[PDB]
């Protein structure tokens, strides 16, 4: 299914420290996109950190379709939950190596993952093709991400978006893909530039490590809050 629930959820890094990110409570719903933004430390890689339990539940809990992560076994929980990350760094080794480590695809499979996000051109310009060693652009790597987070049969798909300048031909395809090929897929895109979110059907607006606001980029323009804060900042509004 792939929706989330967190109900006031908060972690912490280490234990000394202060709650990273506290009483976070909403309900993402199974196949949902949802755009999060925030300023840096607000809180929006927190959530992505607490739903692969990289950090365990300091406070309340979260929840994948009625089960609660905290009760689910970590290579279970982390399996068809993938993150694409700002620069994702390739496995050192094979290219089929970091598209399918586990080994649990054939190479039929892991090229149409690769033309799903049309790289199967470019890596069969790759001199190894699949056995390929590793470069790729961080925009090409995003991309394997996706094929990747294809293969696992990925039902929560985090996306972290390049606080670099975004590949204008990366982002037709990433876009061209969530639609379709993760249209049944949950999608928690933390975006660095509103102007990313604006599409989305819902943001949370995170703020010092809680829940600022929620609702479509619309409703929370209209409530001239941190989210509108955020967009004049960005000159969006
Ligand atoms: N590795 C870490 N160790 C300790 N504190 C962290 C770490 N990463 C983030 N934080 C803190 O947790 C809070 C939440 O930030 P974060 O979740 O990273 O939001 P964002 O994704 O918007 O940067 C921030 O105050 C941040 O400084």
């Amino acid at each position: 299914g792939g929706q989330i629930e967190f109900r006031d959820f908060g972690l912490r890094y280490r234990p000394e420290l202060p709650l990273a990110v506290q009483g976070v409570s909403f309900k993402i719903h199974a196949g949902e996109k949802v755009g999060i933004v925030g300023r840096t430390g607000a809180g929006k890689s927190s959530l992505a950190s607490g739903l692969l339990r990289l950090q365990e539940a300091a406070e309340g809990g979260i929840w994948i379709d009625g089960v609660p992560i905290a009760h689910v076994g970590l290579h279970t929980l982390r399996s068809r939950i993938s993150i694409i990350p700002q620069d994702p760094i390739l496995f050192p080794g094979s290219l089929r190596m970091n598209l399918d480590l586990l080994q649990e695809h054939s190479d039929e499979a892991i090229w149409a993952a690769l033309e799903t996000v049309q790289l199967k051109a470019l890596v069969a310009s790759l001199p190894g093709q699949l056995q390929y060693k590793c470069d790729l652009s961080v925009g090409q790597k995003q991309l394997l991400c996706l094929a990747r987070a294809l293969l696992r049969k990925t039902q929560i798909l985090i996306l972290d978006e390049a606080t670099a300048a975004v590949d204008p031909g990366t982002e037709l395809q990433m876009q061209a893909m969530l639609g379709s090929w993760f249209a049944q897929c949950t999608v928690l895109l933390i975006a660095h530039r509103l102007r990313s979110v604006m599409d989305c059907a819902r943001v949370l607006v995170m703020d010092k490590g809680q829940v600022a606001e929620s609702g479509s980029p619309a409703q929370l323009l209209a409530q001239k809050g941190l989210f509108y804060r955020l967009a004049q900042e960005s000159g969006l509004v």
